[PDB]
């Protein structure tokens, strides 16, 4: 059964910088791949490297790049070319349709009209297969571009090779980055040059330069395939040769199948069925998108032990390693997706966390491949505890322990977004301020609030000094001190105690972080019953959620001096202030169960799913963001969410089919079975879990680990009765202490 047919790899790239549709481009890599590869239409060093909008193809890339705004490294491209032997990015680009395109997760096609060329490529973890056909010709060449910011390149041929190293970074890189490349081609040059900086040097062997290129060519008759084995490393040439032995002997055809076979054994550890084919579609391409970040940043030794350059020192070492995810989008559900499906992949990368803190002296938060600054929040704590909880254990919980302790009172000197900025504050005063030049400050503060909590958490599993279960008990309830009696929202707050004036919620950035406070004060993940409490009661928490939906999209871009693209992806969607582009807000709905109303969240999820998620390339209505917006689908479609990692819990929305399986690694099941499902059936009347009833607005994880069927009543009315007691209330902070 083949999972693979409902992937659409163009999911996301019908996206302009004033609008996001996904920001993606094609993935051609298996996942976790260490090196994605990709058909390139953006000129060289552009974040936006495929966009289906182009007219033309100039380069096949190997690419590392997490989105358009954090941008590439490790990167080179490789691109085959008739007539004059051009290096230039713009003369050798051939206009495509992609009606002349095949775009698979594990293979890749594609017809350069110019050139009359048709390109194919079937990657494995680290290396990667092209087979270039080509017509009848004289001059037949092939461009490898090793890109610039210093580069270099080697032509070898008596063995039909070029080797070389590329650069170009977006920052995060020790002094000493290179990945290194080699190409194997299995027909002789007649013809080969370097290049130097757009210069065509013919029969030199070997550029050092800023720019390095090569061009190497032949004699073709019309049909001929030309065949390049590629591979790279982080490590050195010996490595990137011993990664070349993935390709085994295979050709284009057997690859391909191999890379198939490797996502059917992932997507296919959930099953869906009773829907139409734009959802299978939706479905498994969002599935897809959740299994390529963080990727694997490891290689495999000569007796197959994992080793890493490390990002951080620059050294060779033994172990796991993994890079390129923002914790700030992942933690929400991304690596919750993990711990529940595939628990041994982020085995991997937990170990690899432990390596990041040993290497660089922080946990992560955003990496690409080492410490980077970009967005808030010290999530590494969410990831690093809802892993543990769910029984993904390091081996050091010594120095996963120290590790933690170690980023709630140090911000990296260098990269302000890694420990916590603003901790001496947050410390001190139980937040940071809104005056003492930290932007972000309050979101800071609520996101801080929840990582103390999933430390204290950690601290309580581990028996530590209550001093330390204490502390982190009182950081926790942090959020209160930013909630205003008032408007009923999180608001600023100055360094001397008072609200920052004049106040408004319609403001976007500032306090918050690409959000405004509609946006924001839903983050206390680990007590909304505390939110409800802080706000008058269930009713009230209700009346203020509704709002979100029924206000006009106005907003105050003042803070970024334009109408940045989350503040347009919000204002189109016709669903007031929910801005669903954006992960803060991505759980809001799911707190209706809190107060009582889980159908309230029945609705507007189905109106999410329905509506924010469609096939096509230009298919979400934001950013995708690492397998964060799309898991948000997987999940919410199987029907609940982890509102709050670090719990056991995933709280009950409404399944998107009529009949959901879950393959677990421990050899069980789960069906969750909703025949009655359908387009205006999305109320759940009654659920029950293996023969007893299920009143709860929550599931747990141990339990759904046992497997077994889970039943879903489906119908088109809302069951004003279900759900609603106080035993039926998911996991709140402020409830215990009992
Ligand atoms: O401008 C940016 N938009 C996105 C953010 O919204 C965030 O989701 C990403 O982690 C982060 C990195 O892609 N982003 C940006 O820097
Ligand atoms: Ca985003």
């Amino acid at each position: 059964k083949d999972w693979t047919q409902y992937v659409n790899p163009l999911m996301g790239s019908q996206s302009t910088f004033e609008l996001s549709t996904g920001n993606t481009y094609p993935a051609i890599a298996r996942p976790w791949g260490m090196n994605f590869w990709t058909p390139q239409t953006g000129k060289m060093g552009d974040g936006w490297q495929y966009t289906y909008t182009a007219n033309k193809i100039r380069g096949f890339k190997q690419t590392h790049q997490p989105s358009p705004w954090i941008n590439d490294y490790g990167q080179f491209s490789i691109m085959p070319i008739v007539g004059q032997p051009v290096f230039d990015e713009e003369k050798r680009a051939s206009w495509f349709a992609h009606k002349g395109e095949v775009a698979t997760p594990y293979y890749y096609k594609v017809y350069l009209a110019e050139h009359d060329i048709v390109t194919e490529m079937t990657p494995t973890e680290r290396a990667v297969l092209f087979r270039f056909t080509f017509p009848e010709n004289d001059h037949s060449y092939v461009v490898v571009d090793a890109f610039d910011k210093g580069s270099y390149i080697k032509i070898i041929p008596e063995e039909n090779k070029i080797i070389g190293y590329t650069t170009r970074n977006s920052g995060g890189v020790p002094e000493n980055f290179k990945n290194y490349f080699i190409i194997e081609f299995d027909k002789p040059f007649t013809y080969k040059a370097t290049v130097e900086n757009g210069n065509l040097q013919e029969n030199v062997a070997e550029q050092t330069t800023d720019h390095a290129g090569a061009i190497i060519g032949f004699k073709t008759r019309k049909g001929e395939q030309v065949n390049a084995r590629i591979a790279s490393s982080f490590i050195s040439f010996e490595q990137a040769a011993a990664n070349m032995n993935e390709l085994g002997k295979d050709n284009i055809e057997q690859l391909a199948q191999k890379g198939k076979d490797a996502w059917n054994q992932v997507l296919g550890k959930i099953e869906v069925e009773g829907g139409n084919l734009d959802q299978y579609r939706t479905f498994y391409s969002c599935l897809y998108r959740s299994l390529l970040f963080p990727r694997k940043f490891y290689e495999l030794d000569a007796n197959g032990q994992p080793i890493h350059y490390s990002p951080y020192n620059g050294q060779v070492l033994p172990g796991y390693m993994f890079t390129d995810t923002g914790f700030w989008d992942t933690f929400r559900c991304l690596f919750p997706l993990l711990n529940l499906m595939y628990p041994s992949v982020n085995k991997e990368m937990q170990e690899g966390l432990i390596n990041t803190y040993l290497e660089s002296g922080f946990f992560p938060e955003w990496a690409s491949p080492g410490h980077r600054g970009c967005m808030v929040g010290n999530n590494s704590a969410s990831i690093l505890v809802d892993a543990y909880m769910k029984g993904v254990k390091v081996d050091d919980i010594k120095t996963l322990y120290e590790g933690l302790i170690h980023g709630t009172e140090n911000v990296h000197p260098e990269v302000s977004s890694t420990g916590r900025l603003g901790y001496e504050y947050y410390n001190k005063l139980g937040y940071v301020p809104y005056d003492v030049k930290i932007n972000e400050n309050a979101a800071r503060t609520l996101e801080y609030a929840y990582d103390d909590w999933c430390i204290y958490r950690l601290a309580k599993e581990l028996k530590r000094p209550k001093k330390e279960i204490s502390l982190f008990a009182k950081r926790a309830m942090n959020y209160k001190n930013l909630f205003d009696k008032e408007s009923k929202l999180m608001r600023g707050r100055n360094e001397d105690g008072t609200f920052q004036s004049p106040f408004s919620p319609l403001k976007w950035g500032d306090a918050f972080t690409e959000g405004n406070s509609w946006h924001y004060t839903w983050s206390v993940f680990h007590d909304p019953q505390g939110l409800i409490d802080l706000m008058g009661g269930k009713e009230m928490f209700v009346t203020m959620m509704d709002s979100v939906f029924a206000v006009p999209p106005i907003f105050d871009d003042s803070y970024y001096g334009q109408v940045i693209h989350e503040i347009r992806e919000m204002t189109v969607m016709n669903m007031g202030n929910y801005a669903h582009g954006n992960q803060p807000i991505q759980h809001m709905i799911y707190l209706y169960d809190y107060a009582g109303q889980p159908w309230k969240a029945q609705y507007w999820l189905r109106q999410v799913m329905d509506r924010m998620y469609t096939p096509g390339p230009d298919g979400y209505c934001g950013d995708e963001d690492n397998g964060q917006t799309s898991a948000w689908y997987v999940f919410s479609a199987l029907g609940f969410y982890p509102v709050c990692p670090g719990t056991d819990e995933y709280v009950m929305g409404t399944p998107l089919f009529k009949k959901a399986t879950l393959h677990f690694e421990n050899g069980n099941s789960l069906v969750i079975d909703a025949p009655n499902n359908s387009t205006e059936n999305f109320y759940i009347d009654s659920m029950s879990f293996n023969g007893a009833d299920h009143t709860k607005n929550y599931l747990r994880h141990e339990d759904l680990f046992k497997g077994g069927t889970i039943k879903v009543d489906m119908s088109n009315r809302p069951n004003l009765n279900r759900g609603t007691k106080e035993e039926d209330m998911p996991y709140s902070f402020s409830k215990e202490l009992e």
